[PDB]
């Protein structure tokens, strides 16, 4: 159980992108509103709002990693 967050904000272009910068500390713990990282889809930076936990445990896209509209920023923590 982790923040399985990706970039499903595919608007109208798939020229790759970049995780400008997350907003979750190492193993944080949000509640009803987690981090909202900021990627780069060519002028359109989407976000990544989890919904709880957010404990940064596995960020496979640590700010800068290359990603697009469908890849995965990484997984953190979760429950349920």
């Amino acid at each position: 159980s982790s923040v399985d967050i990706l970039v499903p904000d595919l608007p109208e272009s798939v020229a790759d992108a970049t995780v400008a910068t997350w907003h979750k500390k190492p193993g944080d713990a949000v509640v009803r509103d987690e981090v909202l990282v900021e990627i780069e889809t060519d002028k359109v930076v989407l976000e990544v709002p989890a919904s709880a936990d957010g404990i940064l445990d596995a960020v496979l896209e640590d700010e800068g990693t290359t990603v697009t509209s469908r890849q995965i920023l990484g997984r953190l923590r979760e429950g349920n």
